[PDB]
């Protein structure tokens, strides 16, 4: 019904530490002839879920580093690919991908799985999205780690979480041009600049989804949707705040990509006030926006801090 198509295989080949076996769901309610790809990792068996959500212009092999430490903690890791990312299906039309659109498919994952227990671990669309997951069955979920990311609400009710659109011109402005601009978006150059220290194979693992242009309507939506929030995203995003501040009973753990233009120290610090009884953020001075390529720290410090109360 949606016009969708699929990245190739063979793409896929040569990943650089990406060892991780694929799982695949074509049959969500709502989301008929699209597959999804997410990776199960660990035991199957465990207690604790940790639901790995990546953002733009990425997918699960965002969370390669991560992985690993949740899985030797005894915890099951589902980190699936959102369409028109990764290894799952693409919807070509970029009307087509909406806020709902994703978040529906987030539930219905989470109910085709039955996931309980679960450890939400998020970093922009992915908390963008994520965030709003809690209040709409809260039983399911426990813990939190976040990274920069926060609630697509409007100006008025929170302007740290609108003003990094328009200001600096070398932080959310200039990510949106170079997304949405370019007739010809190379994955790989976009994110040596966005992410510096990666290595060129690792850059070169991010383009790997999307052969030609007629793959990246997904990518090209999702920065739109930060800049133009329909009412229902707004309306969403502003009750989850209220889930948060007053609801929210589980265990958080912040952690803040300090050179971030987009997302950093003045979009977590309020995000941390939002969410009743998060700690003192771990700061990491040299990571930027993707805080997940200096994942490992995030990973064990997070645990160390869950394990003090458990
Ligand atoms: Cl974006």
């Amino acid at each position: 019904m949606i016009n969708a198509i699929r990245t190739p295989d063979q793409r896929f080949s040569n990943l650089d530490q990406y060892p991780f076996s694929p799982n695949y769901l074509d049959d969500l309610p709502g989301y008929p002839g699209l597959r999804a790809h997410y990776l199960d990792e660990g035991n199957s068996d465990a207690e604790d879920v940790f639901l790995c959500l990546h953002g733009e212009p990425t997918w699960s092999y965002l969370y390669r580093k991560m992985i690993p430490v949740f899985a030797e903690s005894g915890a099951r890791v589902i980190a699936p690919d959102f369409f028109g990312f990764g290894k799952s299906d693409k919807p070509v039309d970029e009307e087509d991908y909406t806020f709902e659109f994703h978040r529906n498919f987030l539930l219905a994952l989470i109910e085709r799985l039955d996931l309980r227990n679960i450890t939400l671990v998020v970093q922009d669309w992915g908390g963008f999205l994520g965030l709003t997951l809690p209040m709409a069955d809260p039983s399911r979920f426990k813990r939190l780690i976040i990274m920069n990311a926060c609630l697509m609400t409007d100006p008025v009710t929170q302007p740290a979480f609108s003003a990094f659109v328009t200001q600096p011109a070398d932080g959310f402005t200039a990510w949106k041009y170079d997304l949405v601009t370019p007739s010809d978006l190379r994955l790989d150059q976009f994110m040596k600049r966005w992410a510096p220290t990666l290595t060129e194979a690792e850059a070169s693992a991010y383009a790997a989804p999307f052969p030609d242009t007629s793959y990246q309507a997904g990518v090209r939506k999702f920065p739109k949707m930060v800049a133009q929030r329909d009412q229902a995203c707004i309306d969403i995003s502003t009750e989850a705040i209220s889930f948060w501040q007053n609801d929210w009973n589980g265990q958080t753990f912040m952690a803040i990509g300090m050179k971030d233009k987009l997302l950093g120290p003045d979009v977590m610090y309020p995000m941390k006030a939002l969410i009743n009884g998060c700690p003192e953020p771990l700061e990491i001075a040299d990571a930027g926006h993707f805080v997940q390529e200096f994942g490992e720290q995030v990973a064990r410090e997070a645990l160390k801090h869950f394990a003090e109360t458990e």
